[PDB]
């Protein structure tokens, strides 16, 4: 039976899935490893222990415990990005969508959700793999990790909750894929990693860590970077917020073993509960329990890793959207709201910027300030607007990553660059947020190939230049289709440093990506705290 | 006789002018102090004694020792700066040119020359007020005063040298005007006070100084103000200048009175010889011997004055011109040549911000490098010289004059900005060095109305217009014609803060004059050089 597979961990059936007017097999919720419930909540990832008989893969699996947004209850626009299925630790899963007829040994592709370290599932609509899967013919696996306190909470020094173990979740799902793709007709050897901001720093710190090296080919990463701001922690901060926690929830503090003790006899929605109540400043684009920079997973401060070239050497396709910053000033800066065009005073204007860069000093956000203030007409609402969103993108998002890919590019083996600016017809979210954060992902998986879904030709047309690129780059390490006709996307080098626009008009290639504003938060701004 | 006036000094004898195919009066070289030489060198001026018999005013007196200009010999566009005269210590005189016949009682205008303190003559041909007093019928005078270390060598706390003495000299011939301008038809009531650059300065310091403010009406300020950061000194620093000085000859340094004595038994060209070498560091627009906070002339700071109000409130008019800094950046910048486009590499662009701003520390540096480079295109060596021009006319004019400007409207009765952008078409300056330093002057004194100087006929009336913005402003308070007909120069506040183009184009009124750059100068440098 093309939806039986036998792998090293037992026996699975599939299901076979309708796409686009024909099918391919699908194996849903395929365990990966040990169920991190009980005394296992905080500790490193187990091995899923082989299982006799035939594991049942027709259905998706319950999605980690997690915080929802209620923001906006009823709007699909903040919805689809909850979970969809039932919560619980039992969390640790992963599908597979395999083409019809099975392959022998095709290109495979892992994609890993965002959400900030603190949400996220592999089951939303908009991460249904059967349209990448179908339509460019590579074996699509998404997998699970946990996120929160239950992924993150780190106390260094400890082995019941050192940290990071999230990550290590991933890395064992990995690892599962390099063992076991093969039976699915996938090839363990071109196997590309790609996941979208939290996802996407993610796939970078694949790259950095030693322990993970070795598990695949290639990386794609979306809006996201292994140095951005809210990326990462010291051990002494996630240590701070771990205790916190606890004192949030009456816990003994005299010894990590008492504190983990309790917290290990919390129900998982008492964490989420008081878990944004540790972050040490009010701020904006920042979460509480993320990666750990610990000396283990990353053996040096990232920044020294990437001047070294201590890192994993291949080809990388990345890029950023034109308006990152929207979705977190709009869910926490004052005078912004969902359903007004949101023009902002001054005074909203400079307690957005402090909310922005929480690590500065007066003469810092003057900097911040001045740089994004037109002078002439300092009190226009739209422009005031539309430069606190630039500086939530440029800080958080795209600076860091233009930095991550100027370093990396001086050892890597290929690199190819975008710029995504195209705001999709029949998007809810009101358009002084322009190109929303997470918002090229329904491209990068075709869903405006599906007609009942509203999109216009021109973005399905889109879609399948993205998907095709994002494929051919996975099988190959150059987005390129070879002896081509269509223009070509230039790889990205430390000179001429070229990089595209991704839209529904004929791509065009520029150069120096938000240099201005770069130089200004990743050379100036830092001297400047510095030194001050 | 009509060339016969007979003052409170002594009766002087003029001569008769050709001027535009007609006449007007000329009292060229009349005495206000006493020689300041010998042991009266570095001492205030006192006045003249009067005199018995006619003081021959038919010729043009001696200039002020001062150091002499050869960067480029032959070259009248350097030249026509220099002393036209013979040099002498014996330099006290003004001159006075009289409509004919002679007025009863007319508007009355003082020109100060400009020249960095440490240069100057009120004999330039570019300085003949001939063509101004004819054409708007006022009586126009031209002082003089004592530059370099002659004029302004401060030992505060010493009586035989105080410093300021040169602005005493100024003082005291408009004292000399506001008793005796009336013998000349005259309005002593109606005295005009304007100049060029460190004229301007002057203007601005009179302005400020109490036992200044009696002595005129009002006021115009051509590129300089008050504040300017090369146009004054502490008592601390004029001091150690001071003491330099000696050490450059020589002389005795146990006391001010052996310093002093030692420097009076110096010839003049002695102290020339020497002058550049007292400046505290490697820079470029600025000057050894200049007005000194003292706490006599100046009360208290130049800012806590302006802050408080305290100076004389009355009409104001200024400006600036487009390219203020090319002058200073041929004649010390590494890359700038008179004969060559002075295309800048990206090296010299960073040697010359170090020459422009000299009490900046690393991170200073940065921001205004930052700040005035494109890093789209940062090695185009025509932005780079472009941007260099800038910087050094933004710091040491513009930026300090909209300070001025911004300060004083809070307490002024009225205030007139102009932003003069023409370059002459018979300029002998290279094209790189755009709208120089002082050549409004020319348009302000009408040499475009003469012939032979070979000007457009669009720069003629130009010329007119300027002259009798000027001359209309000296009677009334107002530039413009009261019931006119051409467009309205309107006043500058502290709201609008409009100003206008001065060129050969119909007037346009603009907004906030370089408020981007001068923001950065103005607010944010000082903050940071501060807080660093
Ligand atoms: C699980 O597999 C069975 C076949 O054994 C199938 O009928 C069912 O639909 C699958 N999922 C469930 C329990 O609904
Ligand atoms: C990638 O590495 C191969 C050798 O392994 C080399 O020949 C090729 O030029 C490299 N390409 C880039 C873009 O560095
Ligand atoms: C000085 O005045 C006399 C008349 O007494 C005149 O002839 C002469 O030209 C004037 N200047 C000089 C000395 O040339
Ligand atoms: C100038 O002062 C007079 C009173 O002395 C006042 O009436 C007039 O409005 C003032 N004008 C300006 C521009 O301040
Ligand atoms: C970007 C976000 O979803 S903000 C997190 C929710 N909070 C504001 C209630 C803490
Ligand atoms: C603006 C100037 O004339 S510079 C002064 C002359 N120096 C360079 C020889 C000292
Ligand atoms: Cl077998
Ligand atoms: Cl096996
Ligand atoms: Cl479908
Ligand atoms: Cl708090
Ligand atoms: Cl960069
Ligand atoms: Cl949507
Ligand atoms: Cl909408
Ligand atoms: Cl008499
Ligand atoms: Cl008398
Ligand atoms: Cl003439
Ligand atoms: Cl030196
Ligand atoms: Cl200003
Ligand atoms: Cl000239
Ligand atoms: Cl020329």
């Amino acid at each position: 039976s093309e939806l039986l597979v036998n792998t090293k961990s037992g026996k699975v059936m599939g299901t076979r899935v309708p796409v686009l007017s024909s099918h391919i097999s699908a194996f849903l919720g395929i365990p990966f490893a040990e169920p991190p419930v009980g005394n296992m909540r905080f500790r490193r990832p187990e091995p899923k222990k082989p299982w006799s008989g035939v594991w049942n893969a027709s259905t998706y699996p319950n999605n980690c415990q997690q915080y929802v947004d209620e923001q906006f209850p009823g709007f699909s626009g903040s919805e689809m990005w909850n979970p969809n299925r039932e919560m619980s630790e039992d969390c640790l899963y992963l599908n597979i969508w395999v083409p019809s007829p099975r392959p022998k040994s095709t290109t495979v592709m892992v994609w890993i959700y965002g959400g900030g370290f603190y949400s996220g599932s592999s089951t939303l609509d908009v991460y249904n793999g059967k349209y990448l899967a179908y339509t460019e013919e590579v074996v699509l696996v998404s997998l699970s990790y946990r996120v929160g306190a239950f992924g993150f909470l780190a106390l260094h020094g400890s082995q019941e909750a050192p940290g990071n173990v999230g990550l290590l979740d991933q890395r064992m799902a990995l690892q599962w894929v390099h063992d076991n793709i093969q039976f699915f007709g996938g090839d363990p050897k071109t196997v590309t990693i790609f996941g979208e901001s939290a996802g996407g720093a993610s796939v970078g710190m694949h790259i950095l860590s030693p322990g993970s090296r070795d598990l695949f080919r290639r990386a794609i990463l979306q809006s996201g970077s292994p140095n951005c701001p809210w990326a990462s922690v010291s051990v002494a901060e996630g240590r701070r917020r771990a205790v916190e926690l606890g004192r949030n929830l009456n816990c003994n503090l005299n010894s990590d073993e008492e504190l983990i003790h309790c917290l290990r006899e919390k129900k998982p929605q008492e964490l989420i509960d008081v878990e944004w109540n540790v972050l040490p400043f009010d701020s904006i684009f920042r979460f509480s329990f993320v990666p750990v920079i610990d000396g283990e997973f990353f053996p040096t401060s990232l920044e020294s890793m990437l001047n070294s070239g201590n890192f994993k050497k291949t080809q990388i396709l990345l890029g950023v959207n034109k308006d990152e910053g929207s979705f977190f000033l709009l869910y926490g800066a004052p005078g912004f709201s969902k359903d007004s065009e949101s023009k902002i005073s001054r005074e909203d204007f400079m307690s957005g910027v402090k909310l922005s860069v929480p690590h500065a000093n007066d003469l810092g956000l003057d900097a911040v300030t001045l740089q994004y203030t037109d002078w002439m007409d300092d009190n226009n609402g739209i422009k005031n607007r539309d430069g606190l969103d630039d500086i939530v993108g440029d800080h958080n998002v795209i600076c860091p990553l233009m930095h991550f890919v100027n370093k990396y590019t001086k050892f890597g083996n290929g690199t190819y660059l975008y710029f995504f600016n195209h705001r999709a017809s029949n998007l809810v979210w009101p358009e002084w947020m322009g190109v929303i954060h997470g918002y090229e992902i329904e491209f990068v998986f075709g869903l405006p190939l599906v007609k009942e879904l509203n999109y216009t030709a021109e973005e399905e047309a889109l879609s399948r230049r993205i998907m095709h690129y994002w494929a051919t780059f996975a099988k190959t390490g150059n987005p390129n289709e070879p002896h081509s006709q269509e223009s070509k996307w230039p790889l990205f080098t430390t000179k001429e440093q070229k990089f595209i626009d991704l839209n529904t008009e004929p791509m065009k290639v520029h150069q120096r990506l938000r240099v201005q504003m770069c130089v200004f938060w990743n050379q100036f701004l830092p001297k400047l705290l510095n030194a001050t």
